[PDB]
């Protein structure tokens, strides 16, 4: 694959060019997935692993506490302090007006401020264009898709048949599906399809997945639970993924 | 398969039961699907199908005045009085306390009113223990689940392989699991499975009607292995009466079951 810095020229997905340029000035290609309880917790970490991270995978859903005021000024306000984007976990699976507003509405209105989110691709390209129009209804500010193409969850059922077709509909909009969740490359080159490979499950090794062609590595608790150092597991692990990067052959 | 009737003196699950005993008594295979803005609007439409339908398919995502004591206690209250199941739409697809809190928390807190709820499989079973394990922490009151295993919509990837996916994963409880979301027979009889098929998608050929003529017939539908037909819009849009398309449609869902 071309260099982060080459993606970032050549994407043609705003929000993903501008995430390929943070990897590169940042020296970074680490996402920070947390999972907490208490927005104090949550930014307490963010602000500890925001120089580190370019990516922040927030878990809204399980807050007890989050509000627009309260949850989601602060984190703006990390994120352009830190420069890093923000991707929201939720998982859509729903197509029409009813994915439109779990996206683009309800308390959370995570279309507002979520640069990247996912969708679930088994209920087709619906979701693909029902998202995309709700991001443009909601702002004009970048937003991007990533589809869950591969899960890594016990007796998932998304085989080779079922990643072949949720490739397929990220195929229909180059534009807004900037790639995939995933535990290997997806292809797409030979297409003209520059894809984001974001993996998680990492600590598989990170050497492992950014080998076989992860462009962004996912670590959870690995940064923070049994009382480790959020802002010492987010240089290492930082460290870890750029020197793999560094390491994996180029497109001369 | 056996008759309804029949099904729910044997069926494993309480709310298989109660809906396999509302269908007998009602006689009515009939699932109305609302898909309106307002809880107005839906509690007229409900009060207006009551009486001819089994199941009420929600979709809470899209009412701009949700409200615990203006949508579900009147939804409640008419569900008691007409008897009817209430199945919500959220298309649950996730794991673990981020699924459980989906389906119990939030403003809409799902589970404590919801008798029905659906899940794509595609995440494995952890989608089942965890919403089963929810449900017995929010309420007394039975709960089951059904399987998203064939979706109609545009271009899905519900195919023959992930929909036996689907279906082995209903399969790990047949307490909590009662059936799925499809367009054909699931089979299972012959495992001691009694899964309740649902259908949406389902017309009347009515003449002129091109719109509604783009979905198979109640008698196709029924006579092929679905139990229950979920009918959307045309119950109650272009100025219908939804009374009078209740009876309709549970006339000719009725009838063709009585035939198979
Ligand atoms: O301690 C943990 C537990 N889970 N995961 C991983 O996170 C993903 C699930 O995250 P999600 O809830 O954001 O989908 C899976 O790959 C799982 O291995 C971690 O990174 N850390
Ligand atoms: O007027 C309509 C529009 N859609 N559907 C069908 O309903 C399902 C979508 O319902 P859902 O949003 O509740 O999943 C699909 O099968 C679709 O063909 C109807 O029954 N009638």
């Amino acid at each position: 694959k071309a260099t982060y810095k080459e993606r970032a020229a050549t994407h043609p997905s705003p929000v993903a060019a501008k995430l390929f340029n943070i990897m590169h000035e940042k020296q970074t290609n680490l996402c920070a997935s947390l999972d907490v309880r208490t927005t104090k917790e949550l930014l307490e970490l963010v602000e500890a692993l925001g120089p580190k991270i370019c990516l922040l995978k927030t878990h809204v859903d399980i807050l007890t506490d989050f509000s627009m005021e309260g949850t989601v000024k602060p984190l703006k306000a990390l994120s352009a302090k830190y420069n890093f984007l923000l991707f929201e976990n939720r998982k859509f699976a729903d197509i029409g007006n009813t994915v439109k507003l779990q996206y683009s509405a309800g308390v959370y209105r995570i279309a507002e401020w979520a640069d990247i989110t996912n969708a679930h691709g088994v209920v087709g390209p619906g979701i693909v264009s029902g998202l995309k129009q709700a991001a443009e209804e909601v702002t004009k500010e970048p937003r991007g898709l990533l589809m869950l193409a591969e899960l890594s969850c016990k007796g998932s059922l998304a085989t080779g048949e079922y990643t072949k077709g949720t490739v397929d509909i990220a195929k229909s909009d180059k534009d807004f599906v900037i790639g995939f969740i995933a535990q290997r490359d997806m292809g797409g080159r030979d297409e003209g399809y520059d894809w984001l490979i974001m993996t998680p499950g990492v600590g598989r090794t990170v050497d492992d997945v950014v080998s076989t062609g992860s462009d962004i590595i996912i670590v959870g608790r690995g940064l923070f639970a049994k009382g480790r150092d959020a802002k010492v597991e987010g240089e290492r692990y930082r460290k870890a993924g750029w020197e793999a990067y560094l390491r994996r052959c180029g497109q001369q």
